[PDB]
């Protein structure tokens, strides 16, 4: 039930949500150096200069990256159920998942990703990111988190993020399911839970102790359980609406669970538009795909891919533009803004007078899907700019 | 006339309708396991696992493929004016029509669809399908069933549908118009009736005796009565008005009518988007189309596209992307869910908390026009997934 | 002004115009045979069974095409300021235009409408259709009016059309202008006038005498006003707004004055919308260009494409695809709904229950943007059906 | 905040912006013949027949096109932080930036750009500009204003325009930011104040001193601050809400302050909407760029692309398609609005009804996103008039 309720039919109702191609920032009373910005957020007590997550994808993430994440000022959040948990070795399987072709990537992974999962090389990936002064975030399933919790907690892992497609503190096992209250209160560090996309939802996670909740549900460059499920609420609307539940539950409790729009960003300009709309930082993987460091090695595929029965994932080309650091903090060599994110959520925020990230989620939006459109027809034919 | 007036012009109203390509589906309070989502429906006393119908459509259904999905635990319809009736082997006319050339295929559907019908043949396909263990449905329209409706009782077929682009139970004939009342009571078998897109009439199929329902006007993939005739709902709207009719009439009568979401479905998620709507199964033909077993050989096309006077439909090349197994219950060997339709319900279920149909008609929807563009720049680019 | 007042911005608002791509029709209570289908129209005492009118454009109509029209039961409009009054042979003419290419088409136009009208050749094709058993309708611009008037009243052509691009019964000339009450009376045949979209500006020309008024600004296919000027109100919205003005005038004066939806038409379909939303009848040019006989020979191009300081129309190329007869009342050997037009309105109004084209006018209408997107992905890749 | 608050989320909303292709212009009670549509504007003691302004960018603008475009009765502005003060001679520099690859132009002009401005370059082309007898208008950044705006005043220009992506009369330097009260009162030539997109700001720009407001916020054609920042609002609102703040200025003082729409302009067409929605003039770049005169050697590309940390611009190639005099004043020779832009801006005036600028901003406007698609198969099929 909702507030809202556009009609569909008789008997059915409905209410508008907005995605990011659909919304564009005002700029308000004053502008200010985009230098004096302050973009930090903070998760438990690990405080970040940029407010960026490198999903936990495995074109995405490995140990070296995690730990180039970390030192930049950002974060990066290895998959421990993907490549990098069931081989010594990942980079021969990942060359191989970056040579098939487009036909045959599917039936590849559904057959690489079935290698046992090495509980041991859960314990290394954590040690070997933090010995090298890295910040060991990692990410387990809520089935994989009742195999693997203690395994995470013994390690010492600074981060332990809980994702599935669509997270509730109520699931029907056929079993015993997940007691995330419980997971909480005895992990040693803090726990992300993930993902939701509804007020309802996110507010039980911060209640059951979550340090942080993920918002989205199929916005990704290379997921397509849209497609599949039919299921997803568009990142403007389930931002805005977790972020209410970040908010009433500060109010009742004085705890601060910070908001994280998890996927479907492109650009500087969709970062900030997930901001605007109450994030407190971005989980990104397919602009950190790109970079010259990226065990993906220009490709990108979504973790539900490799699903031997019903795969919610696609493997795209993405490329590779430039080094992580460049893509995080420039200099940018490109004319798209795929480049330099920090230097872009600065200069935004430097236009629309926002002096931290608190400032940057009350802006004010217009709902303008000629955003994207007005005046772009070059741009669009020759793939320049926007149109790329 | 409508209780929703949008002003067109001076003394002009509409009412706005949704399609398929406009919703998404809203997690609710809980989760649960896919193995424990009920997917099954009932028409007349015929319970079947999958909610799934096959089009009655020559490049879709034929007397094998009606085994074969009736295995599966779907159903599949046999249209007894195509050339299943008119040809006592239709294989080397399917040649022909998947063979010839698109500025040919009109000109030629046209020739071959004039060859009489054989009554025989109607007798012949509903034995032969029982005989093999499937259960025989088949379908006619108006005026053919007031030729063939007691071919069919003496056959014994398990289920008769009476399908026109647009039925109504008024008919102005110019001729004695089918009386659908008479035909429900006399038929020993239940009589589906369609189809339609409004509450109304939809309502009074119900009360002359239907089993179920089929609704949509011109969604189908090979379909053209949109363009040629201007006519039609978006299905979303379609639905869930006449899952308003099915409800008041169970309220009336105490008989439940099940409603059909037909045509315009191409993935898992459209299937879940009608359910959401209200509908209790779902009749495709494009999707089933693609199997290798299917007698379109990669080619589909509509019943109306032979009219000698006016096509209302189209042959158009799906291709072939697995069997008639993998498409219904998988594995899936494709990222863009088409393949392993019911372990896609089921999952999506599984995401929404419907523990059965029942449930999943009352999921949340959104109007979220971006779900389907919402970071899918490459996919669209590269033709992948979602993109395809 | 006006009673709806969407806001642009502070000080500027704007109503919601809704254009033929975005409306759908939706059966009614009963569906009847399309033979009982009733399309009649009449203007001053010319009765057609075929409510179509050829536009007045040099691609469309010629003296043997008007006659064409004339005998299938519709009607074809020569432009006396064309070529067919600038030059004795426009075959020759018509042939450059049509195989110049299209970097070179407005430059030749500039220059061979340049050739002075000659008034004698007003009258020779007013007489030749006429001899030829035709019926003899001619359009001037309200300049060419103040000129030429007389010639063909002189000639006793059939019907006049006073077309501009935008016309109003008020015009603020720099010259005396075209006094409409006075041309009407005047005239001893009907007088068609146009082109506008509102209701003010329909109910004074029918106020003026006119016999019908020309509903439609810059829709048509060949036309690029809308570009070139940013003016127009899209369809539905003009004809429903022109509509109410005939049933004004109707009341206060007893006169009927039929409303012509003019242009952007490509199929029966397109037909159909135009006169769900008030139309008696409908002006078409690109579809009747693609007839065999059309003086276009495969192309068609706006009138005003040949200024010489500000081309308002292009030359774009629609094929032949069969005779005007079949084009008309078929049979169609075509999937898309170009073809047996007549037929198509007639099954249309069979699908809505409406007997005759006043019932037409009232089949209730949805905005539905989905109509021509449902299912459509493969029509639209394979250019098949409505994707052409 | 707004008085308009659609719900994005819970505690999150928005305002709908329009843009200028979702607008047209609705004919009023009268025409007119185009000869008496007076499009005069005015800024400071300055009247221009053309109310079209050349955006101040190097591929527009030049000495040569300044001059040109005077004598036309229209404007240029010369970018005092381009090339054409950090070289002597800037034509080998444009010739390098027209001949390289798309994958490399970003990185040149970075370099290009680096070149320091030569102060004595400022002088020269204010007065080779007016000794030529062209009206001498130049372009500063807020920054560049600090620096130069002294040598401008001693230069003797005629108009100073203070241009930076987004403006505010606040700004919080990190430094002395530059204060707009001061400029405007101690430049000896009007001073235009701009780009902003809110009444809030345009207000306090004039009050500050303005001699006009330049509004737009990344509607460029080769611009992409909106992708890259996320900032912007659709020109048909900004337009509106920024005359409002002229008309409550004008109240208040008594003194006109004209609003210019700076940016996204392609046709005629677009010119007229901007003009409806309150601008008493345009600033339009590419559709100059495309001059035989042009500085950009047919290419275009944003005075943002030379960042060295994060480009906002890209270079588009928009061809030559004529003169400017034929881009202006005409005769036009294409089919498609982009030539001829007064003729355009009369003609479209003429049917409106709109004697002067001012009755042109009091034109009806409809939302109509299907003025630029309603019957346009062919022409965007074939890349003909409005598809080009
Ligand atoms: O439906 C899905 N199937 C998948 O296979 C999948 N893999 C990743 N994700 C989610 O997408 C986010 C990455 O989004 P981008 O690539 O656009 O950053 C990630 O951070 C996840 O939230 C998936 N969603
Ligand atoms: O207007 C029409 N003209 C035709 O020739 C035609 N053939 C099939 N159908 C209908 O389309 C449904 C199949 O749609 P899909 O191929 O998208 O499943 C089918 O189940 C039918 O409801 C037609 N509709
Ligand atoms: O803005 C315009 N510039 C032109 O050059 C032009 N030529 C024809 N027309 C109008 O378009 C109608 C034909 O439209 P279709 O080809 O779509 O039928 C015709 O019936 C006319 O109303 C023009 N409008
Ligand atoms: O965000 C931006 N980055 C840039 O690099 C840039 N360069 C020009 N402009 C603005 O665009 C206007 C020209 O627009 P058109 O080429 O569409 O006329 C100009 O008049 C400016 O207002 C820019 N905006």
């Amino acid at each position: 039930g909702s507030h809202m309720n556009i009609t569909i039919g008789r008997g059915k109702t409905a209410r508008r949500a907005y995605g990011i191609d659909e919304i564009a920032l005002v700029p308000g009373v004053r502008t200010l150096d985009p230098a004096l910005a302050d973009t930090r957020w903070k998760v438990g007590a690990i405080e970040r200069e940029i407010p960026i997550i490198a999903s936990a994808m495995d074109g995405v993430v490995d140990s070296r990256m995690a730990v180039l994440l970390s030192e930049l000022g950002a974060l990066g959040v290895v998959n421990l159920e993907g490549i990098q948990t069931r081989y010594e070795d990942p980079n021969p399987i990942l060359d191989r998942i970056a040579s098939v072709g487009k036909t045959e990537f599917v039936g590849l992974m559904q057959e690489l990703y079935a290698e046992p999962i090495k509980p041991e090389l859960i314990t290394k990936r954590i040690q070997e990111i933090q010995a090298a002064g890295g910040i060991a975030a990692v990410s387990l399933t809520p089935v994989g988190a009742s195999k693997y919790a203690s395994t995470v907690a013994e390690a010492g892992a600074d981060l332990l993020f809980i994702q599935a497609t669509v997270v509730s503190t109520a699931h029907l096992s056929p079993v015993e399911s997940l007691d995330l209250v419980k997971l909480c209160q005895e992990m040693p560090m803090p726990v992300v839970l993930g993902n939701c996309v509804t007020y309802e939802v996110s507010l039980e996670l911060m209640r059951a102790g979550a340090a942080a909740v993920l918002v989205g549900i199929g916005p990704g460059a290379a997921c397509t359980s849209r497609g599949v499920l039919g299921v997803g609420v568009p990142q403007p609307t389930a931002i805005a609406d977790c972020a209410a539940a970040r908010d009433d539950y500060l109010q009742e409790t004085g705890r601060y669970v910070p908001v994280i729009a998890d996927g479907g960003i492109i650009t500087g300009g969709d970062i900030c538009k997930c901001i605007a709309c109450g994030a407190d930082a971005v989980m990104i993987g397919s602009p950190i795909a790109r970079a010259a460091e990226a065990p993906g090695r220009g490709f990108h595929w979504g973790m539900a891919t490799p699903s031997p029965v019903l795969p919610r994932g696609t493997r795209i080309n993405v490329g590779t533009t430039g080094t992580i650091r460049e893509i995080l903090v420039g200099p940018a060599k490109l004319d798209d803004g795929t480049h330099n994110l920090l230097g872009a959520i600065k200069t935004s925020m430097g236009t629309l007078g926002a002096k931290d990230m608190k400032e940057m989620q009350q802006v004010d939006v217009v709902i303008a899907p000629s955003l994207l459109t007005e005046g772009k027809v070059y741009q669009k034919a020759q793939q320049l700019g926007m149109g790329k």
